[PDB]
């Protein structure tokens, strides 16, 4: 963690606590079942009275990623997997750290056009204070203003997508409404904000990035 200035620390107390929703498959891990890098762990789950073995690979730097963002957000797992698989994966990723205990699985999704949509209001209905990180754009079809896209991960060992997100996720938590930033991510205009409230959120967002730049540029 990069040191927090006095203005940023004061800012944090004036905005609400936020939730970071995390997908599993192809976001934080990739698994393949019965049918060459050694796996990180092997899951044995019974599915329809059938023992099945999954070889699970962790995306590079996931453990560090989880350790860091858990200090900034309440973490929630929202997976389209069946609970027997998603729960076992989340347990191994948690590894007794007690940061991934809140989970939602397939039964909380709705299948539309072949995509499992994840209704964020199931987790938290205050849409100013919830963010979702998901490799599947269909997962946040109903909450695009709350979504952080990420490249799907299968095996690329040089992937650093989780590290690259940490400065943004750091600065994002100083906003009063996360949508002030994520809604940006009229097109003819050069406007960055559409209200004084959003403008204030972007100033706080950039103030934290400024603290990063002056530790890195130098």
């Amino acid at each position: 963690i990069l040191p927090l200035s006095p203005v940023s620390r004061n800012r944090l107390a004036q905005v609400k606590r936020k939730i970071l929703v995390l997908d599993l498959d192809e976001t934080l891990i990739h698994s393949h079942h019965d049918g060459g890098t050694p796996p990180d762990f092997i899951l044995k789950v019974v599915i329809d009275k059938h023992p099945v073995r999954f070889f699970v690979h962790k995306r590079p730097h996931v453990d560090f990623f989880l350790e860091v963002v858990s200090q900034w957000y309440e973490l929630v797992v929202f997976t389209a997997s069946m609970e027997i698989y998603g729960s076992a994966v989340a347990d191994k990723l948690d590894n007794s750290r007690s940061i991934l205990k809140r989970r939602y699985y397939r039964q909380h999704c709705t299948l539309e056009l072949g995509s499992y949509i994840k209704d964020l209001s199931v987790v938290h209905s205050d849409l100013s204070s919830i963010v979702i990180l998901d490799n599947s754009p269909g997962a946040y079809r109903s909450h695009p203003d709350n979504a952080i896209p990420i490249k799907s991960w299968f095996s690329d060992p040089s992937d650093t997508a989780l590290l690259n997100l940490l400065p943004m996720l750091d600065a994002l938590r100083f906003t009063a409404d996360v949508r002030s930033v994520l809604s940006r991510n009229g097109s003819a205009k050069g406007s960055e904000s559409n209200s004084l409230e959003q403008a204030e959120d972007l100033k706080a967002f950039e103030r934290r990035l400024t603290e990063y730049i002056h530790c890195l540029q130098a």
